[PDB]
């Protein structure tokens, strides 16, 4: 197609998501009171990031103490200690959510690096719960400073999103790599390449001072009938398959401009000796984490899964993102 057709068929595609978390946070805030009263609920997540829910997004919480939020820039431990800290407090919380929400789901996932709840009401009532960690508003926060910027570039986001899950290629899905997270990292990066987004360095963004449940952003339709969206969405998807070079470079907010994987070490070699939840990390696509210590965000990219993804980066040119 075209920039104009893709824009049209895409404009299309969001005309009834077009067409109220305090609630959540308020039922939730409470389960947290019960556990400990002093302990503050943070949101983070897209509803952050795009200052605006969908449907088929869930909500992510985080609960920190006074001294957490005023460490408003300390990194988070990786630690076993950390780990077992993070897990105690959130099996209360489960067992008091449990306790005062008998139709719920709680259930306290633990095959992840990061301990979560992870809770489902039924009422299409999702949410997350992790403990202690502030990256996770830090990097929503940074995100959300970004499309505040150009607050239309939310649009080329969700747009990347719904793709991804629809392709196999997001986290979410069985043979997915990518989180939702990862791929806004992509779309960022990617218009900051291309002058669409004025660098933020990452130290900037301070706990201490952002809301723990944050202004919803008005979203206004693309006000000429998506041809924005629809030569961002062609030039995307044309920076990486052919200007991105995966086998040298990293995707990274941690910098203006290129970083190469040579500088971070993140090297065939390093693939030998690194490991990541007791299993292997790949540096085949590259992305770097705004705050974490060495960590690749697409690790999960297997040499096959970047197969895939190119395989899929094609095929989004000529359906519009699956739409046409
Ligand atoms: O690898 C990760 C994944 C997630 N996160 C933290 O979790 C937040 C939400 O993680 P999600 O990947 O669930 O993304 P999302 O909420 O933007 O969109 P949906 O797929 O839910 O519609 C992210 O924005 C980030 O702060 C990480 O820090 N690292
Ligand atoms: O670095 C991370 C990774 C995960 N999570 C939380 O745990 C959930 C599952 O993580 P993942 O399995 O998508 O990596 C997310 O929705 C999010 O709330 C974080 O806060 N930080
Ligand atoms: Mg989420
Ligand atoms: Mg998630």
């Amino acid at each position: 197609p075209s920039p104009a057709v893709v824009g049209r068929s895409l404009v299309n595609s969001f005309k009834q998501f077009v067409s109220h978390v305090d609630a959540t946070y308020r039922l939730v805030l409470d389960c947290v009171a019960a556990v400990d009263p002093l302990m503050r609920l943070y949101t983070f997540g897209s509803t952050v990031v795009y200052g605006v829910h969908e449907k088929g997004s869930d909500v992510d919480f985080v609960v920190l103490n006074k001294t957490d939020v005023e460490d408003g820039k300390g990194g988070d431990a990786a630690t076993q200690v950390a780990k077992g800290l993070q897990a105690d407090i959130l099996a209360k919380l489960a067992r008091v959510i449990r306790q005062k929400h008998l139709s719920w789901n709680v259930e306290e996932v633990r095959r992840t690096r990061v301990p979560v709840v992870r809770v489902k009401g039924g009422g299409a009532v999702d949410f997350d719960i992790t403990a202690y960690r502030r990256n996770g508003v830090r990097n929503s926060a940074l995100l959300r400073a970004y499309f505040e910027q150009n607050p239309p570039c939310r649009w080329l986001s969700m747009s990347i999103k719904r793709w991804s899950k629809q392709t196999g290629l997001n986290a979410s899905v069985i043979g997915g790599s990518i989180t939702s997270y990862g791929f806004n990292l992509m779309v960022v990066y990617y218009l900051l390449q291309r002058n669409h987004l004025q660098f933020v360095p990452p130290s900037t963004i301070d706990v201490s001072r952002v809301e723990p449940l944050p202004p919803h952003l008005p979203l206004e339709e693309p006000a000429d009938e998506g041809l924005e969206l629809g030569t961002q969405v062609l030039d995307f998807l044309h920076f990486f398959l052919h200007e991105f070079d995966s086998d040298k470079q990293v995707i990274s907010l941690n910098r203006p401009g290129i970083t190469t994987k040579e500088e971070l070490d993140w090297t065939k070699s390093a693939e030998d000796f690194a490991r990541m939840n007791g299993e292997k990390v790949h540096y085949q696509w590259c992305i770097e984490d705004p705050y974490e210590l060495n960590l690749n965000v697409g690790r999960n990219v297997t040499p096959l899964k970047r197969d895939f993804l190119r395989r899929h980066l094609e095929k989004a040119r000529d359906t519009a993102l699956l739409t046409i």
